[PDB]
């Protein structure tokens, strides 16, 4: 039927990222929240002020928080998006009907919560990272992230259109990968996995590796997808949400 869709971008974009899905949603009936994490899009945070995965979180927490009670809601997390739907899943479980990874990390309950990005970090060399930019700030020793244009342009929108790239080099912003996810709360949650299959910023064998480690409910294969389907495959993803809000409700 008709669901609420929360939709939490990745690491150094915005709720601008959502802009093209959110209308086909909506127009399909549902209601469709699409955030800013902090530092993120345009919240006034900057990334020197968040300490912790957590904090970076706190506006999708505060939504949830705020959910009124029978409010039911399928998380959508693109990328680092995805940790985001393990924190938020452990603290809110119980207004969660699904939660859905768009080539994002899905972390897992038998590891400790940062596996699959230290995995990841472990299978990514250096020089994939093209012409990003690590820094180090302080607060209270952190690593920022910062894509560069050669990252976006060869690694996240390579199969996207020029004014999907120039939009991100205009608002993309710092960002940082900054102790379990449980059973009873992250465990219990019925989750969907989107694979991209030309996605270079999380290779698709990479995304096989995390299904395999954490065999989600349902998985869809988006072919022709990079990094960022909800940009150029765009109708698709909304015809494979609208199967799940179907599977994922009363
Ligand atoms: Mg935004
Ligand atoms: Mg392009």
């Amino acid at each position: 039927a008709f669901a609420h869709f929360v939709l939490v971008h990745g690491a150094c974009h915005g709720g601008w990222s959502w802009h093209k899905l959110k209308p086909l949603l909506e127009a399909l009936g549902h209601k469709v929240t699409a955030l800013d994490l902090a530092a993120s899009g345009v919240d006034p945070r900057q990334i020197e002020e968040l300490g912790t995965l957590d904090e970076y979180t706190e506006p999708l927490l505060t939504f949830l928080e705020a959910l009124p009670p029978g409010e039911k809601v399928i998380l959508v997390g693109h990328s680092l998006g995805g940790m985001n739907l393990g924190i938020a899943a452990d603290k809110y479980c119980e207004k969660i009907a699904a939660a859905v990874f768009l080539a994002a990390f899905m972390p897992d309950t038998e590891h400790c919560s940062s596996f699959v990005l230290e995995q990841y970090n472990e299978r990514t060399p250096a020089e994939n990272w093209l012409d990003t930019q690590f820094l180090t700030y302080t607060k209270d020793e952190i690593t920022s992230m910062f894509f560069g244009p050669k990252f976006l342009a060869h690694k996240l929108y390579q199969l996207c259109g020029p004014e999907d790239l120039e939009l991100a080099s205009m608002l993309v912003r710092p960002s940082s990968l900054m102790p379990f996810f449980t059973k009873e709360g992250y465990g219990s949650i019925k989750k969907i996995y989107i694979v991209c299959t030309e996605d270079k910023g999380i290779p698709e064998e990479f995304q096989r590796w995390q299904i395999e480690n954490y065999k989600p409910d349902k998985v869809y294969k988006v072919e022709g997808a990079d990094h960022m389907a909800m940009l150029c495959k765009t109708k698709e993803l909304a015809e494979i949400l609208q199967e799940v809000a179907d599977t994922y409700n009363a």
